[PDB]
């Protein structure tokens, strides 16, 4: 349909691979770097400064300061996860809660059935079909951030009008333990 003829024409394909130097101690980021899951205990890794410490959180090695951008990222059959990006600047150590004013913009699934932007107050979605896989695109230009159903073309949510200021990372969360991993199509 239209999303797949059209996605390349308005934005560019990112090549996103998780930076395992950003990843909570309790994710293990696969060798391809292009999947992470969940350990039952912390990993015994460095708390270097760009390790989130609190948050079950990893990034993109590579950040965007202006321009048009997608990926698609494999969510299958999990029960849990929360995507979307950050700004370069978010605070690592210690909480915050995950908001727009803190420098995330992202939604996902909690609890097998319950889809939220992870605004402040969270906001209920609610979606026709349970999503398999999801496409997140940037403007960075018009300030929007655009999260799809990437088989069926179906709009899942969008932040409008957003005025970014710093470099913007893919981010991804995973609180729970699943078969499935969280996995990036690669471009
Ligand atoms: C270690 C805490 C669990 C965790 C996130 C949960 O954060 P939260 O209670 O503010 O809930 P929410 O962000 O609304 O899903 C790791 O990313």
């Amino acid at each position: 349909g239209a999303y797949n003829e059209w996605k390349k024409a308005l934005f560019k394909p990112a090549d996103v691979i998780l930076d395992p130097k950003t990843a909570n101690p309790i994710l293990l980021v696969s060798e391809d770097q292009r999947s992470v899951q969940r350990a039952k205990e912390p990993q015994d890794l460095p708390d270097n400064p760009e390790r989130f410490n609190w948050h079950y959180c990893v990034l993109g090695c590579e950040s965007f300061i202006s321009g048009r951008h997608y990926w698609e990222v494999e969510v299958g059959d999990r029960k849990e996860w929360h995507i979307g990006v950050c700004s370069k600047n978010v605070q690592r150590k210690g909480w915050v809660k995950m908001t727009p004013e803190n420098g995330f913009w992202t939604m996902g699934l909690t609890d097998g059935n319950k889809y939220r932007t992870l605004t402040e107050p969270r906001t209920n979605l609610k979606l026709p079909k349970p999503p398999k896989k999801v496409g997140v695109f940037l403007d960075y230009e018009t300030g929007d951030i655009s999260f799809y159903n990437a088989v069926d073309g179906s709009h899942i949510h969008t932040f409008l009008d957003v005025s970014f200021s710093e470099a913007l990372y893919p981010v991804f969360r995973i609180l729970t333990l699943e078969p499935t991993a969280l996995t990036i199509c690669p471009a």
